[PDB]
């Protein structure tokens, strides 16, 4: 239930600090490791059926964290306004990004999803060999 | 897998009129998914019998799927972006829904074609044209 | 155990007409319950100590609006004739709904093809394409 | 042999009605069912090898039905122009294009393959976001 | 000789066909050595320390080259056969028979999909909007 | 297995002159393709102990291939299609490669991509733009 | 000595604690290294299941980490506007220079070897598709 | 070590005979057949994991066959202004050609990387059906 | 540590001679042949792990051969236009390319990485069949 995880910041939280609101995207990013999905596999051992998960990792995104905190989005970009915070917010979003890229560098994430999610372009050049 | 027939306790044509019901309502939709996975039927051996198990599949999320469990037509659904304690719990309910389909595409739990398609992740190119002439 | 689709049809009988949305919903929800108790089968083959067995296994049956309309014995004509009274449409509307996700689902589940899935459900690639030649 | 398989009605049928027709359509379907291709497989056990047929589904065809039931593509579709006939053949066709859609979405034909001869097409949407 | 640039019907060198029932003969003697003649995949085994080899069958493809071929008449004399109607109705049987053969055979995944959909001429359909703001 | 020289029994730089001479060295070159498999080895083990083997391989006959076993240039091998005595045999021989290519690869014996490219098997689109106006 | 460290990312950062001031091509070059150890000896870890007798083994395989430099001024602890401003002196903007070329060495490599998924890493370096297309309809 | 490789013609040999270049060429195809590149296989029993190299096909190519008779690739295009060495350079690399032609359509070398270094085409073709 | 291998020549190294060059090279492409990348693959045995390290080719590059020799790529460049060092360059940078094809060939190394890198295209040939 990803959907009833929240921070010990507790309700709607009110951030006036760094390290407060950095401490609580921390503890979104522990949740995530904590907390893998599971994907059922099964296996037989002589006429009998078990079926035990296996941990697949869980992508970070920006509404999982807000979520997870317990904001909306709008508060979390109202977060941009003030420098103090704005770092926090970008520390945060890297970190989101960077988890992403490295899970789907090694295989662990689906490399087009994250692709797609990163903005990742496919760049080419054309050449046109039509005889004039 | 009669999920046509699944229910919120909130029961048909539910009148939402409170934040905290109607995010309780969604959260009986996300509860049910969880419990209700679809079914891969898969065959092993053993000593010349051949044993069937049902293997639980992850069951994406959607938002039509949320409102017939709701039981509130799409129309409904968007009446709740005019008052700004509903459209709140709207935004939130179609986040989960957005975050269980991306998280289980990107662990392959969903096929990460469909799932991109249905999510509206785009493609992104630079293309340059080497024959400008 | 037979594939013989050809032959399903409704307890409702032959050319049904629907007057009530409590009836056709209810027309509706015969086709969802056959589709579930009538999945495709595979064979699938195992061997053990030099012979092989062969186990039939189930596959998802994909629904579809034609399948719906055929099993209830109406015509698509008649099925957009419940659109013109808003009481029916409703239903239908309902019914289009079931089956959408029947299919989404199943290809999320990787249990129904996902390309022929997206293809049917009308989902589209979209791209953003820069074109960045010098100038 | 799959070229010599033929309907109960004989050689050159005339079909005096659509239930005559349908039976002869429906002897085919039950034909194609009972008559999977078959992939070879092999299996080894202890230095000598088995060879196992394994089903695989045979996807229907109008020109596959019409050999069968001994008519030429022509005739066939000249049962279209009959009052008594042309319901028929609108139910033959529908069957053979729902069996393909089946067995394709279940995965026991080749997607493809059944999504080019359906004539299931690929939608897409582009923007040029090229800076002006 | 066996092999099958070698393989002929029983009609022998040159046959001028003159019958319907005559040409749909050889043709079924195309299709049956087709279906007695599959290509093969060598696949090994080990067992106690010694591997094993033997091949599956793999399904050969029918192709209107292959029958003129096996039935020793030239493109030029079957595209002739299209002239008369006797002939007419068996050319037709037998290209839908070829073609059905290679149809079924790539969806059973039996043969490749993708050279047979390029040989049969099965099309990709597809539609594009260009939702560039204006 | 030094393919490069195989040769026919009609010698080094053949000036051929008869369509009987010119077909039997071709029938020589599609025995010798067929009769000459690749080879990939593939390994194996038991019990802690490995076991190498190799495992033929279907070779895809060539009209470069057929030209270097029957030692004549492929410049010249165009040449005889221009001979009215030898043209015709060109036409055969390159229908045989055509063929066996063409089976092998719908078999999934050859690789599907590099066969289709190799014989021009085309793919065919229908493309229809449904931007509004 | 072969099991997952359980170091996270996020946390991590060189031995020159927090803002550091480089200001000498050396002390810059020294924590750069700190980064590309750090990611040699903190792969990511793929769980993957095993059975004996009726019960379920799980155990970490190590999975290469790709070196990004955003990664890298987190781990060395300075902002990417300060990492952009070492390109003031032709002292750090060869560090610089040098730490950049080895990241994208160590992608290229990883990906080659299918240690990293070829597609994203071949989008992340930039690696372009050639195409040449001929127009070949009766004209 | 492919790059220290050199034809028993030394360093830098002056070709002035076909049959010299061609018996050089050969060198080179042997070399090639004589060295394949190798995979690391591992195996595993009873706790104990062993491994095995296994032979994988080397392509050959213009680039490796003048490195390997060391003349550089312009004294190779070079050959061709004699009629005499220009029919060796076309036999020679015409052997290059059909050996990773053959490999790749075995599957002993990637197809798509011989593709487009054989240089072989796609061809398609595509109808505007945009109604009017 | 690959970020620390750098050849005998040194710091910073001027190269005068073609032979000095080449050397160079030389021990660049002997340390890739000596330093492999690492796989780990990982067996189970009566509920034991056994983890096993499996070598996978080293891609050569003109930046790791830069990165080794230790001098930038502009005066990598200027080696390229240096009528004493040109032949050189061309000829490392074919031992490199060479490298790379052959692994890919080989399936040793990822062949859509590969082509990219060495700038192998995808050629077609395309029919606009629109009616009118």
């Amino acid at each position: 239930r990803f959907w009833e995880a929240r921070s010990s910041h507790g309700r709607n939280p009110k951030f006036e600090s760094p390290e407060a609101l950095w401490a609580a995207c921390c503890e979104y990013f522990e949740w995530v490791e904590a907390n893998p999905l599971w994907e059922m596999k099964a296996f037989s051992y002589q006429g009998e059926v078990i079926q035990e998960p296996i941990a697949k990792m869980r992508a970070m995104t920006i509404t999982g964290l807000t979520l997870f905190i317990d904001v909306t989005l709008e508060t979390w970009r109202t977060y941009r306004l003030r420098e103090d915070l704005s770092e926090v917010v970008t520390r945060a979003e890297q970190v989101i990004y960077d988890q992403k890229f490295s899970g789907a560098a090694a295989d662990l994430l689906n490399a087009n999803i994250i692709a797609r999610d990163l903005g990742l372009k496919e760049q080419s050049q054309v050449e046109d060999v039509t005889p004039d």
